[PDB]
């Protein structure tokens, strides 16, 4: 699928029997997303800082589907203003900015 | 141009006739860029929101050059951890996400 960026570039996503909205942020290194009970083990990891970090839990190997593209990746799971998708998944699904 | 995001898509600006880096941003709106001394007329806008806003000058009409693109948008100067080109600048170079 080709995105053009006059609005927010929002997809769905589908993470584990469960179906979500999450922004495409080149801006962003990792996938972050609000509380879901992703199963198994999970190491602790620190986000953002500026002014301080955010605790929340890095999950790996997790299966994880962008618009029908099923792709498996880190997901990191805690607090976020949005879920937001990052670099880490876009390259799993192939993403590129072209001009 | 195409950028895989394996890396953080840093890019060349020319604005002002200077010189500079920026990030290609798909998570921000608007353009954001270290103090420079843009001429003429701006107009204040607040930006940011969360714990409060940052001011900036909003310039109209910018003449702006990324990787070899010459184009015309608003660019808001003041603070910022960093450059950031946003959707409104990606939109002037025709810039997509593809996968
Ligand atoms: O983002 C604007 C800032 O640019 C910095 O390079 C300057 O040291 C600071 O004085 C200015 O406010």
């Amino acid at each position: 699928p080709q995105i053009t960026l006059w609005q927010r570039p929002i997809v769905t996503i589908k993470i584990g029997g469960q179906l979500k909205e999450a922004l495409l942020n080149t801006g962003a290194d990792d996938t972050v997303l609000e509380e879901v009970n992703l199963p198994g083990r999970w190491k602790p990891k620190l986000i953002g800082g500026i002014g301080g970090f955010v605790k929340v839990r890095q999950y790996d190997q997790v299966p994880i589907e962008i618009c029908g593209h099923k792709v498996i990746g880190t997901v990191l799971v805690g607090p976020t203003p949005a879920n937001v998708i990052g670099r880490n998944l876009m390259t799993q699904i192939g993403c590129t900015l072209n001009f």
